[PDB]
């Protein structure tokens, strides 16, 4: 599925994104936007082996499993298929734990390059 902006916007909302560990809406939309251009279904090959899969394009090394990446680990406990669903809340429900990690957003190289320091708020603009 390819959401609409305030589509996710609303939907990461209704899901407890806008303010998680102090980062407000923008932030998750914006980082959606370049990480997957808001397609649920948006994969890519890392050159490590690991693939990452989903709206926020979450790697297959730690956080799901996809059978192929060895020695990785699956802490989200889920099949990496589960964040190319329509339903984004395998992928909201971990990235909840990635940002826990430390590092918050920064875990996602698309936030911290285009998004961090930005003016994220335009990224809800006219939302409801
Ligand atoms: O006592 C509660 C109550 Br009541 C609601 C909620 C949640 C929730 C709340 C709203 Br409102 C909502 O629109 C959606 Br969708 C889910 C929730 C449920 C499962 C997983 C994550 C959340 S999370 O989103 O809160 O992380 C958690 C606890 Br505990
Ligand atoms: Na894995």
């Amino acid at each position: 599925k390819v959401f609409g902006r305030c589509e996710l916007a609303a939907a990461m909302k209704r899901h407890g994104l806008d303010n998680y560990r102090g980062y407000s809406l923008g932030n998750w939309v914006c980082a959606a936007k370049f990480e997957s251009n808001f397609n649920t279904q948006a994969t890519n090959r890392n050159t490590d082996g690991s693939t990452d899969y989903g709206i926020l394009q979450i790697n297959s090394r730690w956080w799901c499993n996809d059978g192929r990446t060895p020695g990785s680990r699956n802490l989200c406990n889920i099949p990496c298929s589960a964040l190319l669903s329509s339903d984004i809340t395998a992928s909201v429900n971990c990235a909840k734990k990635i940002v826990s990690d430390g590092n918050g957003m920064n875990a996602w190289v698309a936030w911290r390059n285009r998004c961090k320091g930005t003016d994220v708020q335009a990224w809800i603009r006219g939302c409801r």
